[PDB]
């Protein structure tokens, strides 16, 4: 079967490293649902960008398990993801039955707030590496991309066709992402 | 004042090629309209992510002029704005008043159905050249950024970020683009 993404959008995420992740995942093949953490309605996203989730996360959890489950950043965006007991459990839940957690800029800080992935080598945009780093329960990496295991991180809106084609070769392999790759147009 | 700009979103575009400038822009401190081609419902974009528009395309024409018009592309999204006789307006408009165009991807080709712009170098997505060449009235460039005066061409979802910097830096100046750029953590 088709693998299936779960990209979790909150009020004020950073909408290129939301859209960026989705739109390529989607050339991978992969399904993707786009859910809502505050529901079914539309997201402001940082920059005022304002997107229509596929479904309530309240729904689509429900509709689990996710090969790859994904945190785009944006602060804001980061410390909803923080503060949501639905995705402490979303994240939890995917840890256990070892699939890959994908998050980018801010995004890993969510990684801290739900005590995912302890003892990882990580990266986040440089702003962000102070949060994540308070009390030392991960390894600080600046590569643009990081995986270690099933914790797979990036820097930033201009890391995020990285991200993207790092979670397509994770979950596809090295030739579907070099595939999916050639038509951007990237350096 | 402030600059502004018209990013105009018809269905079918490339979402990446639509966010990364809007984002980029608004970074930049450019007040920046999302224009929907068909109205002011919410647009399905290429690979399926939904973005609502600030406004319709009626309403924000009457609310010129703007200091760039920017066309994301699509291979879909780019044949609708080719199509639609209020972007031949806007456009005319735009290059009758000296100011900037600047089209990505397919969006080029929308330069083509409407006139525009005629004997300048321009650049698209390899796969868009053959239409953006049919009738040999503009100059074929494979740079990744193109600018002949006042049109400003790129070639696809992995050139968005310097064609977004390439407006500001048009627009505001290299220092602000400069500014602008270093948090996104560009290679
Ligand atoms: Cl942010
Ligand atoms: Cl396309």
């Amino acid at each position: 079967a088709s693998k299936r993404a779960l990209v979790i959008l909150a009020k004020g995420a950073e909408e290129m490293e939301t859209v960026i992740p989705v739109d390529v995942l989607r050339r991978a093949g992969i399904k993707v649902t786009v859910a809502g953490l505050a529901g079914k309605d539309p997201v402001q996203c940082s920059r005022d960008v304002v997107i229509c989730p596929d479904a309530s996360l309240e729904d689509a959890k429900k509709e689990g398990p996710y090969d790859v489950v994904v945190l785009p950043g944006g602060n804001l965006g980061a410390q909803n993801l923080s503060e949501s007991a639905a995705v402490k459990e979303i994240l939890k839940e995917q840890e256990n039955r070892k699939g890959l957690i994908a998050a980018i800029c801010a995004g890993p800080t969510a990684l801290l707030a739900h005590e995912i992935g302890f003892g990882s080598k990580v990266t986040t945009h440089p702003l962000a590496k102070d949060k994540m780093m308070n009390g030392g329960h991960y390894t600080y990496s600046e590569n643009r991309v990081e995986k270690d295991g099933l914790i797979l991180t990036s820097r930033g809106p201009g890391t995020s066709f990285e991200f993207a084609l790092a979670i397509v070769e994770a979950l596809n392999g090295k030739e579907v992402a070099a595939q999916v790759k050639a038509p951007l147009v990237l350096k």
